[PDB]
């Protein structure tokens, strides 16, 4: 994969192209006001460590922040989402530690209130792929990237809480 940051927008000033997951970007520049995503799915953090706000970004360029659907230019931490091949897995329970009823997706789901009649998710097991947990549906709200294994509680995946509005398997841009 391939990302390149830029302190102003529309792809001006000072920038800095990684090609791998790096916890502090911070020596490298002060602020990200665009970005252009050569290639690959990328987790771009407000925080260093890959902590605080985070954003999914694939192949495709971005202009302002507002088209990541970031709240501010403070970028400080990404991380390269590896490729994937095949099907996606993952499995939802209505109760923590992997307990409770379970359902299992193979593929995205916009409304887990549609698809589910569910409105928190309160444990997970991502087996196949890594996903977008969004709190809103249709991809909106809040984001959190969802790497494969297992999540005990929401607080693993870093919310504040169990509401889960949509499910997003992450894979770049279809080519």
């Amino acid at each position: 994969g391939k990302i390149t940051f830029y302190e102003d927008r529309a792809f001006q000033g000072r920038s800095y192209e990684c090609t791998t997951d790096c916890p502090n970007l911070q020596p490298y520049f002060s602020r990200c006001n665009s970005i252009r995503v050569e290639s690959g799915c990328w987790m771009i953090y407000e925080r260093p460590n890959y902590q605080g706000h985070q954003y999914f970004l694939r192949r495709g360029e971005y202009p302002d922040y507002q088209q990541w659907m970031g709240l501010s230019d403070s970028i400080r931490s990404c991380c390269l989402i590896p490729p994937h091949s095949g099907a996606y897995r993952m499995k939802i329970y209505d109760r923590d530690e992997l307990r409770g009823q379970m359902s299992e997706l193979t593929d995205d789901c916009l409304s887990v209130q549609d698809r589910f009649h569910l409105t928190e998710i309160h444990s997970l097991n991502v087996l196949e792929g890594s996903w977008i947990l969004y709190e809103m549906p249709n991809y909106r709200g809040r984001q959190y990237l969802l790497r494969p294994g297992e999540y005990r509680r929401f607080l693993d995946w870093g919310a504040p809480n169990a509401k889960v509005g949509s499910l997003r398997r992450v894979m770049d841009l279809y080519l």
